């Protein structure tokens, strides 16, 4: 009955656009799954931008919330993976968080073969499988074939 | 010997390898620090194998749990993705934390830092700047942090 | 003939950018009289089960900034993307009209006069650039900018 | 062999090192082959960098040389190539430049399965025999089966 946590990393609140329109539907899909969603960008609308100080309290506010998320849902567009939502992945992986991934970004942005990007986004992901953890279109979130449903049944 | 992970996107160009990291290097050990450089560590590790990219990031992750800092080069627009993923490995596990990017270039969401508010987020509000290294010749530096650090 | 502007965006990448981001700009365009060329949606009719596909979107975008009027360039993104670049070098040196656009609030920038690479803005007036160059779809159809006068 | 003009457009004038150590191995690979190389980085030392106009006069300094060129080198490394790079490119396809596109960086930053980067990158290059234009080692430039070196032949 507790709600699991999930940290929704991503670059979209840098775009006005991106913000309104990408990450509601976002929110949506993981907290029709049950979800408790801590999203930076709303959970820092308190913060107060006319102080001097305002980004380190951002930086240590974000570091809170991913290391009391149960797992990170880190949206991975772009060319490359923007640099926010890595240094939270590799938190979370550190932390041994629950880990997904998600990229409807068709292009390709790796220094390998086997994944899609490149291969530090995956250290904290099983060598087999990990495509189970993957997610490449928002209406694949609902799948109870996937790996964050799996997780909130066990 | 203080053990730092030297995380870089240089070995990803013949040129950079061969000629931007070894003076980093080279800098860092003549202060006594045993470097750990990924691209020279897993040279061992078999590229014809279909798990060799498994291997690489398991191999990489061990290291900097067993660093005692890590020496990120922060350099490009956009820092590159896998030296985040390892700065954050090393914040979220208390490793010492030291900054370097001679890009004069801004890539950076905010005016405090001249990047990405996240990569400060394991150094100290005030005296951040310390850390924060922006030339190879600044490393030996007595008045910067990686000096203090070794011997402190 | 309506006046033609190349809609160039990193939005065909992604399916949710594709599907959310682009018909509000280009709906703010066309609201100004504008025929709009969104390369994305012209390149559909392409056979992409074939191996020279790659060419001919290149070929084809290439006429396209041939053809038109001016260039609308979604310059979001650290860094902006290559192939918008690519095609916003094309117009400039084309003599095309050249408009902006970014609401991307962060910066990427090689100096302290332009928010961005001083490249993008080498099609652009010394003074008053910033007349080019909008910062949210609400901005684009403003009667005191240079889409419009342009019109 | 004639003494063609190269303009010479890369990132590598960002980073101190690069600029160092990077940049010179290339101007003499392309003087090594007879060519003129006009490389913005050291054209531009000229400019008056405490005036406010500066980054103005270096673009149109840049477009400048872009027109006077007979060809451009661009090095095109990144994950995204970089976009002063690719304005330059766009510049050269359109102004009918030759063109010539190095890259040893190994990573993939792709739009698609033909070429190693984003299409538009080869939008003016052959449909067939673009490799011969792509260099992907500094040791390759001298290569007299490459375009670069037949380009001057001729």
């Amino acid at each position: 009955m507790k709600r699991k946590i999930i940290y929704l990393a991503s670059p979209y609140g840098f775009s006005q656009q991106q913000k309104t329109l990408l990450l509601p539907p976002i929110v949506r899909a993981l907290e029709a799954l049950g979800i408790e969603v801590w999203e930076p960008f709303a959970r820092n609308n308190q913060i107060d931008f006319s102080q001097a100080d305002w980004a380190y309290r951002v930086a240590q506010a974000d570091l809170q919330d991913v290391k009391n998320c149960d797992g990170i849902f880190a949206v991975v567009n772009g060319t490359p993976p923007d640099e926010g939502v890595m240094v939270a992945l590799g938190m979370a992986i550190a932390l041994n968080k629950a880990i997904f991934l998600f990229r409807d970004d068709f292009r390709r942005c790796s220094d390998n073969e086997r994944y899609p990007l490149n291969l530090m986004l995956f250290a904290g992901l099983p060598e087999i499988g990990w495509e189970n953890y993957y997610y490449t279109s928002v209406d694949e979130i609902q799948s109870h074939d996937k790996a964050l449903y799996k997780w909130l049944t066990g």
